[PDB]
């Protein structure tokens, strides 16, 4: 839910989550890739 480390950009969650958590949603969450999974 969190990441998975990614790199020096493991903040890919946080602001990508911020347009689909501003719908209502969970945000995102960074998959085993290290890639941001924005639902929304």
């Amino acid at each position: 839910a969190t990441c998975d480390l990614a790199s020096i950009f493991n903040v890919n969650h946080a602001l990508c989550a911020a347009h689909c958590i501003a719908r209502r949603y969970r945000g995102g969450y960074c998959n085993s890739k290290a890639v941001c999974v924005c639902r929304n």
